[PDB]
Formats: C-alpha cells, structure tokens, sequence
C-alpha cells in the first residue's frame, strides 16, 4: 500500500486459496473438505485425549530443546536425536532450509509444477528457481541432477512420494540420485507421505544419514491427522541438524502440538488402522473417477490425482463446479501437462459418498 | 563455527553464527516446585479457554485458516481498529524474527538496549545485522539514547519494550509517542507491548497516536496475562501496507488451529483477564515483601514479574538463582549484563508458589552469608 514502511529491504520491496476463504467467497459451507490433503479420519482417540489432558498446561512454553519428542522419534526410528531437528511442520522446516543455504540470486532446482510452498520460500529469500519438467508423471531424478550440475545450484528439492501426482520412485533410485549430487549441493527429500508409501519407496535411514548434504523431512500433518498442530521433523547429520539452532525460534513449538505428536507416535495401532482406511479411500476415488470416464493415477499418498482426459480449462471447470454446485473442495496442479489433472484427497465414507454422487453430475453437466 | 558433518555450503553468515526449565529439571533430576523464571502465567488461561481448547481438539486435523480471518476480526473488535492493520504470528518472538527479516540487510545497524530482550538480539544477529546497544538509564530503556544511536547510525530498525523486560520499568505514553514521532520515517520502531495487559493505562499510547505511522509496529501477545504461552499467538498493529509485508514472508498455514481457537476465547473472556491482572498485581506485591524480608530491593513493575536488586555483584545473584533451583526446586532467572545483573527476576504466581518462595529465599540468603 501507499501506507507501507518505506525502507523494507530491496528484496522485500520486489516480492493457494484456503477452504475458509472459499466458503466466504461462495457463501456456503464446504460439504466435503478434500482439497488440502488434511486427514478427515482424524488423529487417534488417544491423541485427542492427550490434547484435552494437556490443555491445562498451555500456559507453559514448550521445552525449547524438544527433548521428549526427539527421544520418542529416535526410539521409533532407530536413529539418534542428534540427527533430528523439530520445526513448524515441513513447511516451516523448508523455509528454514532455504534460509540456511540460499543467498540472493542463487539458483535452486525443483520440479516444474512441484510443491509450491517450497517455491514460495525460495522466492522470498531471493533465490532463482530452476525447474525441471516431470518425466512420465514422476519427479525427474536424472533431470534434477543435471540442472544442479548446469547451475552449480546449492539446493535441490525432491518429494518422494510426490505431490501433486502421487507417484514415487524405488528407494534405490532415490539413494543413487542423492549420492550422485555434488556434496556442495543440499538435497531436501520431502517425505510428507512416508506413512502411506510402500516400504520399498523409502530409503533406509542408514543409507543417507551420514551425508552432510542430505536432509529428509517428515510430518504429523497427513496420516497422523495433526495438520492444525504444525509438527514436523528432519533427519540429517548432527552438524546439519545443529544449524537449525542458529535460526529457529527456540520456544516456537506449540506445547499442545508437541504433546499431540508424542501421543500420535505412541499410537502405531491407530496409524496402521488409518493407513488402511486411506488406502481403501484411494481405491474408492479410483472407482469413482473411472465411473465418470476419468483416469485415476497410482498413488502412494493420501490423495489421488485424476487425469480428466482433456485440457486445463476442463479440469478447472470440474474443480469450480464441485465447489459451486456441491460444496466439494478439491484442488488441481498448476502447470501443463500436470494440470490435465485434478487432485482429490482421501476421506471417510460420508465424503466419498458425496463425491460419488457429485462427480458424475458435474461431468454430465459439462458435456 | 560449524562441525565437520555440517553441509559445507550453508551461507557464510550461517557458518559464522537461556536454559529452559525442562532442561533444568533434567540437570537437577527433580520436577520444578515453583516455575517462576520464564514469565509464564501459572494462574493459567480462563476456564472458558480451556473449554474452547477441549472442544477444538477434534478439528486439529485441519490446517488453520491461512488468512486468520476470525482472529483478526475478533482483535479488530476488541481493539477498535481495522483488521487491515493487524498481522498474526507465532508469538511476539515469531513476529520479531519476521520484522528483522523485513528490514535488516547484512551489516545494517539495529538499535536496542544493552541487556534488553535477548530474543530480539538473536534475530538481529541471525540476519546479519549489527547490534548497536544503548545502556539503560536508571532502570529504564533510555529513549534519548536510543534516538541518538538511531540518528548516528541511520539505523533502519529500533526496538523498545514498554513495559520493559527484564527491569519491569515503563515510560508514560506521552514520552513513548514523542520518541516514536521523533524517529526518522525511514527507521522502523518495533514497540514491544508484551506487557500491555499488566501496565497502567497511562503507559500505553492510544492506538490513534501511532496507527497512521508507516514506521511503527506494535507487538502484543497471548503468552503472558492471557495464559497461553504454549499456544504461540501474537499480533501486531501497524498501517495496512506494513501489515501486508508479513504476507510476503510468513508461513501462511503456520498458525496452530487450537491456539487460534484459544486466543479467540481468551479475548472474549475479559472478566477473567481483569481477575488475573489483579492477581498478578497482588503477586508482585507479595514478591516485593518476600524480597524486602530477605534484605533485597524490589524494583517497581508493570509486568508479570519483579526485578530484585540483590545489592552485591553478579556472582551473588547467580548463586541465589542456582541455590533456589538446586536446593528448593525453585526456578527464577536473572539479567545478563551489568549493572542489570546485580538483579534477579522473579515471575508472579499463585499463592502456593509464593509460599514456597517465602520459605526458601531466606534460607538461601542465610546459606550464602
Ligand atoms: C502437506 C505437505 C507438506 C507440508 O506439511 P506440513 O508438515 O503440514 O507443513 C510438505 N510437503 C508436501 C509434499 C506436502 O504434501
Ligand atoms: C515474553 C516476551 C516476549 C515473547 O512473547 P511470545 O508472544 O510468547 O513470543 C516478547 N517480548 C517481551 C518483552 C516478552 O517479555
């Protein structure tokens, strides 16, 4: 505005619609909230109990060392807490990673149409984004490697499994990619979808944990059902993990969120149950898509990408009509040819039943 | 410094770069009996806020509204201002980091008080700013000295806390407004009002006195009187253009969904806030009595703590802090620079904690003679 402070940095001077904003725009409530990959299955009953029990302690700051959470993670994962950093979701950690490495004008390599929050952080720190097209619906490992080399980029992003296509690579291919990078380039390996992936997609911890130039990011926001709590963590060498202590808000963690995450980790039975429900919902979405003449894509995530078989304007019309006519909130990718697709999050049966009724009608109404 | 296993191409700045109570419990192998060192409000948030948290628990699978619309609307109503003037962040500490990021280029001078709020200094250093520190004047942040340092350095950023941490002192609103209006319009003032709720009304500038200034931002929190430190909810008051700059560099979905619900409920329960601010005031008086009974000198306060001059040197004050913890499980803190570090800082608390402190402090002082 004309009212802004006149001496923001030159970078600052040069610089997704959420579901609540959609409701305000459309003047209606969302009937199926299946567009942001939030887990409507919810966190475990034991986690809800832990939150309610923790409420009375919310006057205290969280432990700035995150000791109990790091220990719990370390015990679960079979690695040391010295290898672990805690942050405000993967999104918060991604911002910190960009800050740690990216100077104004530095090139940063990612996939064309890949996870947009990463791109937001890169731009906000003055990085120059270098994008690599997907190769047959997968993030192109060989192409990412070459772009890094061409630019001598200090940072590269890979999500495995991928958002928004839901695709994945075998662990051995991801490891080979990571090992091939120059040690002067940091890889952030975004494993937001660890919990829903086939085990053979995920590198063993020991395969990468000694590399100073690899950091892996995981979250409680997806399968664990705690998106609103903002708890993420990274796995790296201890020297790389320690760097977060130079630039993090030490008391920044939500005390209730940390309690919830510790409880979530403890309830592996619930995680097993919910991941089976997510898988079932992926199959249901695939059936619904196919019944409407669309092409669902294989997925290792908590959503299904669906190829709508025409162009981007058709996919957009489907998203908009689902919201306008049925109060169904989905999303779509933002670049060709990925944007031939829509992306539908998994959900309980009530939402699936609504989607099953609505999607054919939308497709019929567009013909 | 960085270790041999750290990524070898962290920025040159990065390469060049308080004990919490939980760590103290681990070190001493005991639970804290009186947690009165981090200015957390042991009075707690309102009963209605606890209910709101428990009711919101089932929705925690959803991300918070990235626009923070309902919270901004609630704050706008409470404050009597436009929601366009309001930015939301992860406490004042989170907002301070953002403010530094918005203004501070490597090497830029940033003015603050010597021994003033340390998290601000942490953020400045972390963004490559050059800290320019101004000694306190008689236990107050030296407005004249801050203004001189800004002028000398043409500093783009200056920090003022009113009321102050760690001394608890304050300036009248008219002096703060005069200070703010004397700064160059090319210098941003962050006016840290963490202690708004416990301050005398005449310490606080009216919103209208500063709200049209593009170079003033005021920061407030739910962490202190409202009893929600663990929820991490802070907000700022500024012009809309200044508020909008946060949208360029903030983690849009970063807010705790339960924390937002708690903050909205906390705002609604002004009867509870009134009650708790009176309890905090009473506890300050009790701490003053306890201090005086042990031959120490409590300082006036407009915060939720009392600074106490222990009348000797920094090593004496340190010994008091350490013995209270080791021998009695009592957690307090002290300032980190002379001559402020002649002092200890004791947070307010309910009667159970005050009673423990009243028994323990004389024993500690006696043991040190
Ligand atoms: C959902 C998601 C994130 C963000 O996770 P948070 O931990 O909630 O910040 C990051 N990366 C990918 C690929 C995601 O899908
Ligand atoms: C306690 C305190 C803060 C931190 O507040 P949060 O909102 O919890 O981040 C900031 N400034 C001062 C002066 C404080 O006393």
């Amino acid at each position: 505005s004309m009212s802004a402070f006149s001496r923001f940095t030159p970078l600052i001077q040069s610089l997704f619609v959420g579901p609540e904003a959609l409701e305000r725009q459309h003047g209606r409530k969302i009937a199926a909230r299946i567009g942001a990959n939030e887990s409507g299955f919810g966190p475990a009953p034991s986690v809800l109990l832990a939150i309610r029990q923790a409420a009375g302690d919310t006057w205290k700051y969280a432990d700035p060392e995150n000791h109990d959470l790091k220990q719990a993670l370390a015990r679960h994962l079979g690695t040391s807490p010295a290898n672990i950093a805690i942050g405000e979701g993967i999104d918060g950690l991604l911002g910190q990673i960009v800050r740690l490495v990216v100077e104004a004008g530095a090139p940063v390599v990612t996939s064309l149409g890949g996870y947009p929050t990463f791109n937001y952080h890169v731009a906000g720190h003055g990085g120059r984004l270098v994008t690599v097209p997907y190769a047959d619906d997968r993030e192109d490992l060989e192409g990412l490697l070459a772009a890094v080399g061409r630019e001598n980029a200090p940072l590269v992003y890979l999500a495995n499994p991928d958002n928004p296509m839901g695709s994945w690579w075998p662990a051995e291919r991801v490891v080979a990619f990571a090992q091939a990078l120059p040690e002067t380039t940091l890889l952030v390996l975004d494993e937001a979808y660890c919990e829903t992936a086939p085990r053979d997609a995920l590198p063993p911890i020991e395969s990468l944990i000694d590399k100073p130039n690899v950091i892996r990011a995981r979250t409680f926001s997806k399968a664990y059902g705690l998106a609103g709590a903002r708890i993420g963590y990274t796995l790296s060498t201890p020297g790389t993990a320690q760097a977060f202590d130079k630039i993090r808000n030490h008391f920044g963690m939500s005390r209730i969120g940390v309690a919830a995450a510790i409880a979530a980790l403890a309830d592996q039975d619930y995680l097993k149950e919910v991941t089976l429900k997510i898988a079932n919902s992926r199959q249901r979405i695939g059936r619904i898509a196919a019944d409407s003449g669309l092409a669902p894509l294989p997925s290792a995530t908590n959503f299904v990408a669906v190829d709508c078989g025409k162009d981007a304007s058709y996919a957009r019309a489907i998203v908009d009509r689902l919201m306008s006519d049925h109060g169904i909130f989905i999303r779509m990718p933002g670049v060709a040819p990925l944007n031939r697709c829509i992306r539908i999050s998994t959900a309980p049966d009530a939402e699936m039943d609504l989607l099953a009724a609505a999607l054919p009608e939308v497709i019929r109404s567009l013909a």
